DNA sequence: CTAGTTCAAAGTTCACA
DNA sequence: TGTGAACTTTGAACTAG
């Protein structure tokens, strides 16, 4: 055998996480788009058809997609908090 | 027991006052380091659970008024 | 006597076509 | 523009005895 050093994925998107982040194992980059999203409550258009791939290299394709899969995935709305 | 600053659930007395980990924490934190705050609006920020963390200033002076007393948290 | 600590998960910044 | 790597606080859980 070989030794295992433990490794997470971000569940929105497969890149490496850097821990869970509002309730779900993320990366930096899922981190902060859900973080400015909820302060601001924004929202977005899918220019397609709400079933765009959110992966490393296309989660800035499309914004409503990269959302919607935060949601489905479980990251909490709550848990964004206040400003300091 | 709620906390006497924020009103949050308190986990007992701490420093003379019944608080949360969290103004205990804070408290604790801006003693030793001797953190001085400015308040960003009128020195008269509201300090409960969803608003404690908004003002530094305002909280450190709440955590005063309620009583809580400097001496009691170790130096260095 | 009536205190102490850790570190994940919250926060924020700032370089870049 | 809006992103995300790299940073600064916070507070739930727990410590010694
Ligand atoms: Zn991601
Ligand atoms: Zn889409
Ligand atoms: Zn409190
Ligand atoms: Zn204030």
């Amino acid at each position: 055998g070989s030794h295992m050093f433990t490794k997470h994925i971000c569940a929105i998107c497969g890149d490496r996480s850097s821990g869970k982040h509002y309730g779900v194992y993320s990366c930096e980059g899922c981190k902060g788009f859900f973080k400015r999203t909820v302060r601001k409550d924004l929202t977005y258009t899918c220019r397609d058809n709400k079933d765009c791939l959110i992966d490393k290299r296309q989660r800035n394709r499309c914004q409503y997609c990269r959302y919607q899969k935060c949601l489905a995935m479980g990251m909490k709305r709550e848990a964004v908090q206040e400003e300091r």
